[PDB]
């Protein structure tokens, strides 16, 4: 607990949630579980419900920790972004392995239903897509994109769409920071190509992984991000390196500004426990102490 909660202040702003990665372990030790209840209201599972988590051996699904996290968000109101359906990365051996377009063409629509499917009107949105594109705009190599080339997303996001008509479908990606950069034209681009052909693309994530001074680009991204013809936008994995409050501001107050954007995810609570620990680019520190990045956003949502 931080004393000031930035969920409560900014869905006073209008805003859905201030929300955070997390996953079991995180919960069942320390601060995490009691800071989420008193300061946020939304969490994305860190790792749980990434493809090599569910389903590293073919046919052998592992749900527990996934299952875990909707029921703590169900049990303490929290929403719930699910992360992620169709990533190239911690993604099982079997599937990299495809060979044939086919193939993968039936086991996305597979894995997309099932998961989608098992947690059907408990999560809010998910990331059904996740880091596509180039620096550039073009389509990222993978074996996604290798066997089926840009047409693997209407399926994963046609299968997503009927698996659970209510979930608000996005695509997720990093260095959408900086309006007119090559990534952020090319993403707007295809989505907005996509979504005329009637592939159900409800929203735009930004993780928003920045470092220092990466706050002033925020803004502008947001605002471009916002002309594609998506019902949503959200912050969805938010940390920058040496936590600067003005950054952090800067971020916050980009959300604010824009209309589309729903929320911001933190990659995580305490520093100790980020991806990208040695930068301290987290709102609480080691101690679960709130840092001035956090108290800083309290004094603006006031
Ligand atoms: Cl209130
Ligand atoms: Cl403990
Ligand atoms: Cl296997
Ligand atoms: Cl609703």
């Amino acid at each position: 607990q931080a004393s000031q909660s930035i969920d409560q202040l900014i869905k006073r702003k209008g805003k859905l949630y201030f929300g955070t990665a997390t996953d079991r372990g995180l919960l069942q030790r320390e601060k995490n579980a009691a800071i989420i209840q008193a300061d946020l209201g939304q969490v994305t599972p860190e790792n749980s419900m990434k493809w090599q988590s569910l389903e590293n051996n073919q046919g052998q699904l592992n749900w527990g920790d996934a299952d875990y996290l909707v029921n703590f968000a169900q049990q303490n109101g929290k929403s719930i972004r699910g992360h992620t359906l169709i990533w190239h990365s911690q993604l099982p051996a079997w599937v990299n392995n495809i060979n044939n377009a086919d193939t993968l063409r039936q086991v996305i629509r597979t894995h997309v239903s099932t998961v989608v499917g098992r947690y059907k009107g408990k999560i809010r949105a998910w990331d059904v897509v996740n880091e596509i594109f180039n620096e550039d705009g073009t389509l990222r190599s993978s074996v996604f994109s290798r066997l089926l080339g840009e047409e693997f997303v209407s399926i994963a996001f046609r299968a997503a769409r009927d698996a659970d008509p209510s979930a608000r479908l996005y695509i997720n990606d990093y260095n959408l920071d900086r309006a007119n950069y090559g990534k952020v034209n090319g993403l707007k681009t295809y989505v907005s190509k996509w979504i005329s052909q009637g592939v159900p693309i409800d929203g735009i994530g930004s993780q928003s992984h920045l470092s220092g001074g990466g706050g002033s680009g925020t803004l502008g991204a947001l605002q471009q991000l916002a002309t594609v013809p998506v019902t949503e936008l959200a912050i969805t994995e938010l940390d920058i390196q040496g936590a600067p409050t003005t950054d952090y501001t800067q971020v916050v107050q980009a959300c604010l500004s824009v209309s589309k954007c729903v929320g911001i995810t933190v990659w995580g609570i305490s520093d100790k426990d980020s991806w990208r620990a040695s930068t301290n680019p987290l709102l609480f520190d080691a101690n679960f102490n709130p840092k001035p990045a956090y108290n800083s956003i309290v004094g603006i949502l006031q």
